[PDB]
């Protein structure tokens, strides 16, 4: 479900022609001027995990200099130590996966089947459960009440149209028109369980469901976040429409009714509660990219002190170009670009 | 979704060596001494609709005399006229289906695929949405509060374990181990939509869902039934656990808190509301088999007068051996067994 990033190592990956980075538990701050190669680090981490896509343009990741790339990630998931190695050289691609120090998967395909079964989530759901994009917090606070519920709906992925069963129940149907031309009955038994299923959703019931699965969860965590962040509100409600209702002393309040500082806390609390909800577990690692961008000096300070109260999450990686945030991290990874080649250094 | 039975015709079907029966809209009473061949009529109707099962013992339906059976059903579904013909003679079976007077399906298999797509439900769900077994009402009223919710859960079919995807996502997986031995990528695209789906239920969320889909529905109809049956209660609640709460003047009441007569009304109301819920539409036809069995003279009378108030359902077939119920029907189909052969006659 949720992992711990241990060590990434890249070769000819975009700006990083040769970089090795070790991550620690606690708060990790990847600090470096804009364009220095920070986001590529995690680009490499994600590429290591799900490799290239179908018909993927390998020029995007390979440092323009040559035609060869190699990334090695050491992560741990639910008590196990994994080492994923993904590489590509001149049209030749490969992938290997190790579990507790022994080979587990040796082929690009088997490595994927294994990775997918280790996380228990797909590429996108996993990405939303661990990576918080630049400006999310500021943008959330900018949206109008009705838009806030919108973004929550998105993060959860409510856009689901199981019409795929069309091709599904059919391509796996005709398979029997070749069984009727003078045992294989099982192939019917499941074509039914396909209808019995597609027959209970209708394309519009799948949403009514998700609101049932997530909302409960999100509200649970949102409340825990509140205690961790010391917000003065015993109960936080989350309507089935994703509206945040803070039960204050004199009556329910909406994020918009709160002070700048408290709004930051709630927004962070919500985005975290959602990440936990996507994986149905308390996240082990969360990566925030330039989370204080678009925030005035006041709200930056607030988030800074809130970061300091984050102890419920084992590993929190904050990427920034603001060096003041250095006073919040337990570890500091400086990144400097040297005329096209990134350099990483763990000091400060 | 829901049909109207027009005409059934059987040949060598159990007790009915040769019987032809026409049904009408309104209340139809199939009256006849125990063992006279009433339930076979509808056995034939159901057999006509879904034919024999896989490796089905044709001695059960074929009149013991010989080895040949033939059933022809004329029903209408959602504005269309259908004629289904199912037959079997000496190991040779066949099936034909006509829509609005023209051939539609000519092979046992194509006839099934067509029938299933016309009803929009499987054999069992359809059977619970149209056939109310003997003693259901009396038994329901006999059960203990906690058992009542139990039976509701059953009728809805909450027993669902999508673990079938095991064989599913796998038998349709290895299909690619034969694609990796030096386009067919689509076969992956849907193996994912299979996980993305099986990955959101977990075998225990599918129930939390059904309660969301049905309960709302059942409560809606239960209330309509109340008005049709003239019950003195503006609102009837149906908890997410399937408990019936009658909002009377002095406080909520449970079926058990009501008078014998009112309990019959509620039970009938509930079993009807469920049938509508299974097909997500107001039933067109409902068949009650010996619904007054196990009911004392009082409660029989009550149900009798309630039957008379049933106008919301286009066709209601009541099978019984009690001739007094004849005073409730718009049409009467007498059934007499003549030493092993049933005889049907529409008089009285
Ligand atoms: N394939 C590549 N080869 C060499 N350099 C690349 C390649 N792709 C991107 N870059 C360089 O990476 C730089 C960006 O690093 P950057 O992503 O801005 O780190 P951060 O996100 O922390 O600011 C760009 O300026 C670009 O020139
Ligand atoms: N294959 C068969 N051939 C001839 N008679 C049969 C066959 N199967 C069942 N029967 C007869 O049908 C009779 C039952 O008709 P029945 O179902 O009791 O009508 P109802 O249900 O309205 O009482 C049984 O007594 C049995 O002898
Ligand atoms: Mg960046
Ligand atoms: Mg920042
Ligand atoms: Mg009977
Ligand atoms: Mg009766």
């Amino acid at each position: 479900m949720s992992m711990i990033l241990k060590e990434i190592r890249m070769n000819n990956f975009k700006s990083h022609v040769n970089s090795r980075i070790k991550f620690e538990k606690g708060i990790v701050a990847i600090i470096g001027e804009n364009g220095s190669g920070k986001s590529s680090i995690f680009e490499a981490v994600f590429f290591a995990l799900f490799g290239a896509g179908s018909n993927f343009n390998y020029d995007t990741i390979i440092t323009k200099g040559k035609k060869s790339v190699y990334v090695e990630l050491d992560f741990e998931v639910n008590g196990n130590n994994y080492k994923i190695i993904r590489e590509y050289d001149s049209g030749r691609g490969g992938a290997k996966l190790y579990k507790n120090g022994k080979p587990y998967a040796t082929t690009i395909s088997a490595v994927n089947k294994a990775v997918n079964e280790i996380l228990g989530v797909d590429r996108n759901m996993f990405l939303n459960s661990i990576y918080i994009k630049q400006g999310e917090i500021a943008k959330f606070l900018s949206l109008k009440p009705s838009e806030k519920l919108e973004t929550v709906a998105k993060l959860l992925g409510i856009d689901e149209f199981e019409k795929c069963y069309q091709k599904m129940g059919e391509i796996v149907k005709e398979y029997e028109k070749r069984l009727e031309r003078i045992e294989k009955e099982k192939l019917t038994k499941f074509v039914e369980y396909l209808d019995k299923v597609r027959r209970i959703f209708g394309r519009n019931g799948f949403q009514a469901y998700l609101r049932e699965k997530y909302v409960p969860l999100i509200q649970k965590y949102l409340n825990e976040a509140f205690s961790e962040f010391d917000l003065p509100y015993s109960f936080v409600e989350l309507t089935k429409d994703f509206e945040v209702r803070v039960h204050a002393p004199n009556g329910v309040l909406t994020i918009d009714n709160l002070s700048g500082g408290e709004q930051i806390a709630v927004a962070l609390s919500l985005r975290l509660a959602i990440a936990n909800a996507l994986i149905g577990n308390r996240v082990e690692c969360i990566i925030l990219d330039e989370p204080t961008v678009y925030l005035d000096e006041n709200r930056r300070a607030k988030l800074a002190e809130i970061f300091r109260k984050v102890k419920s999450i084992p590993q929190m990686i904050i990427i920034t170009h603001h060096r003041e945030l250095e006073d919040v991290a337990d570890v500091i990874i400086n990144v400097k670009k040297d005329g096209n080649v990134s350099k990483v250094k763990i000091n400060g």
